[PDB]
């Protein structure tokens, strides 16, 4: 249970010193880190996030306008051209503010629920660097909401109902939230925090969350929640945040129309429920010890012959496989069977599909699994719409 | 036919100062930019190619060794960290020549192809900058093929098939096609160069190809092929590359084993078929004139109710045709019927179902068409499995 072990073993990525903390991500572990946003991509679309990309860099002058910046100067890369000074975004929150100031927005445009997997990089110490748990360039599953104050409680709800359905896709089903208290220096009245913590306050109590106050101080900005997952090794991980702002909006000039035809700066939430998705995937690759969920796996199924008179049915299938949109591999090698299965077993693929003499001239195939599970000889199609329903479900378990 | 204005009427991107030359990519402008990586995907998978992900900053020390690296060091991004100094990366390749090196690899290996979508800066001249055209940061359809000598022709036939194949996806048909002479300094035998050549030609012969030899001298890692499309101004657009190289991956010691069982210098392919993704969105968008094909429309059908009789149909509706893979909005606006068509018209969305009192009686649902045709009330399975089948084909025309 080392994703970096495992990940060297199951050819996933690999890290270099002439770039440290940024992940070389190879085909097998670029398929794991794609359907991850597919998954995502799925679960907001529920709720009509937009999906933006946002610029790399930007203007040094514009970071600086946002707050508490020289406490984060020293983290961002900074780069120049034509004698004007760029900082390579450490987060995506001012290029979303960019993108809603494009435009007139009134209330009836609320809430407006912007997505991005945007790359995001910080200048980390090179000693606390770590596999992909602590990297320099990282992506989340970010958002943010631009709402009304009145909106928060609504929102919030979303966003707590998103932590927990996403998390139990991947078996995550004990989480702890812990609510943030309010510091000496805070912008904004006291009313509006007020007010915006008994939203929070409300949200949690209908979802029935038991929650704690963290005892560090909180953010500046506003009311905080952060959801912790727990592995199967009983490891604490925080991975979702919440983060209420009532100061990037003033400061970077947000404002829509509200029903009194007066303006008004909205509320932002910034939330992502993954985190890092770097790291999401070595917290995966070490819940499940590399035995990937099918949905999952970078190689669903490999189809094996015995002898090569079973090689051009193998080719077959694997293209009729691979029409479904299942991850399929064809080994045509000149390999004894057992080494074969036992090859693919190590390497954590689901299925493995036997082409022998029989097979062929019967038009089925004999499946394995990478438990060791004999299944039997199976009807190519019977296994065909057995594997779509294992992934279009992401269930966790095999057939 | 200007990209910029259609771009704002349609609220596809934006620019700004602070970040010239940068995207700022809005929800329907990224729309149709995931359709294009979907399609790239789609396309790739064909061939088998790998898709990889790269880091976005890499040693200065790693660069210095490429070669020309003096010719291009003035239009990199430059940044540090801990008395290191990096460059943003102006190009894919040696990431994924270094994704290649993590393994030793034999000749069984071969062909290998390796795709990325992997955004690339270039310190461009702040003058000669133009909407999508000419930009700082950008995302090609990237990829690199590491093979044998002896592969050349198939694998630049592979190329040719992929540029015809997408280029007359979009009813781009008229192409032009360029070979490069060989300049004084080269490196390289005159043996290698002449055998390479030869497969070139080989492999433009077979297709039928009518291609011309180019004025001005050509590169130094070997010989190049340019792909010229004509859009329907007869404008001519120079999109796909393919360059062969037999420079880089010796300077960055790529090997593998071959027959023989000797260490060879695998000849690495470089190549590209759309080029930058945000020009060919620019060029899409002009040759349409803001009528983006159904599978590329960022909002492919727009339900409207004329009273609030309606809406719990039309709602209905929406969520039928969502989860049937549409990318559908309900307008309940209190807005005249007429108003409401007109405004989406204008918004060059595909289809436009009016829900008035007749069609939730009767489950139907009445149909017109962005060019005003009225195709008249239809069932809704029947608009599903119309709409399904014209974005599953990528179709240009409408029903
Ligand atoms: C304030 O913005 C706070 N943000 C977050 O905690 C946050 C959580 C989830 C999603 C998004 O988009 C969020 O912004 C804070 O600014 C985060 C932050 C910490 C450190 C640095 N840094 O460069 O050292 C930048 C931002
Ligand atoms: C040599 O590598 C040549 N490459 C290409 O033309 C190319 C075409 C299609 C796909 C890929 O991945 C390619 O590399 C040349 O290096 C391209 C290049 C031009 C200018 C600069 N620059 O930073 O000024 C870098 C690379
Ligand atoms: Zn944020
Ligand atoms: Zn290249």
């Amino acid at each position: 249970r080392d994703h970096r072990k495992i990940g060297k073993q199951l050819d996933l990525y690999h890290m270099q010193e002439e770039a440290p903390g940024m992940v070389f991500w190879h085909n097998d572990g670029w398929t794991i880190f794609r359907e991850l946003e597919v998954f995502v991509r799925s679960k907001l679309k529920e709720y009509q996030y937009q999906e933006v990309k946002g610029p790399f860099m930007m203007d040094r002058v514009l970071w600086e306008k946002t707050g508490h910046w020289d406490n984060y100067k020293d983290a961002m890369f900074t780069t120049s051209s034509e004698n004007r000074e760029y900082c390579i975004k450490p987060m995506n929150c001012p290029g979303h503010v960019q993108i809603f100031n494009q435009g007139l927005k009134s209330y009836r445009d609320l809430p407006l629920r912007m997505a991005e997997f945007g790359s995001c990089h910080r200048n980390e110490p090179s000693g606390s660097l770590h596999g992909l748990m602590r990297v320099r360039g990282f992506t989340q599953d970010d958002a943010h909401i631009f709402c009304t104050e009145e909106q928060i409680r609504d929102e919030v709800n979303g966003c707590i109902r998103l932590v927990y359905d996403m998390y139990s896709t991947f078996g995550f089903e004990k989480i702890v939230v812990k609510l943030s208290t309010r510091p000496e220096k805070r912008i904004g009245s006291d009313e509006m925090w007020d007010r915006a913590e008994a939203d929070l306050a409300v949200a949690l109590e209908e979802n029935n969350i038991p929650f704690e106050y963290q005892l560090g101080e909180g953010a500046f900005k506003g009311p905080k929640i952060e959801f912790t997952l727990y592995d199967c090794l009983d490891r604490a991980w925080q991975c979702g945040t919440v983060q209420l702002d009532f100061s990037l909006p003033s400061r970077l000039s947000a404002s829509y129309v509200g029903e009194d035809n007066e303006r008004k700066v909205p509320v932002m939430i910034h939330r992502a429920i993954l985190g890092s998705m770097e790291r999401f995937i070595g917290i995966l690759t070490e819940e499940f010890a590399g035995f990937f969920p099918t949905w999952l796996a970078p190689v669903q199924v490999v189809i094996m012959n015995i002898t090569d008179s079973q090689s051009e049915y193998v080719n077959e299938l694997t293209q009729k496989l691979s029409n479904a949109g299942i991850r399929v591999k064809a080994d045509l090698r000149n390999e004894k069977i057992g080494f074969k299965i036992r090859e693919h077993t190590l390497r954590r693929v689901p299925y493995m599909l036997v082409c022998g003499d029989k097979e062929v001239e019967s038009g089925k195939v004999a499946v394995r699994t990478r438990r060791g599970k004999d299944l039997g000889s199976m009807d190519v199609n019977e296994v065909i719409e057995k594997l779509q329903q294992e992934i279009r479900s992401r269930s966790l378990k095999q057939l």
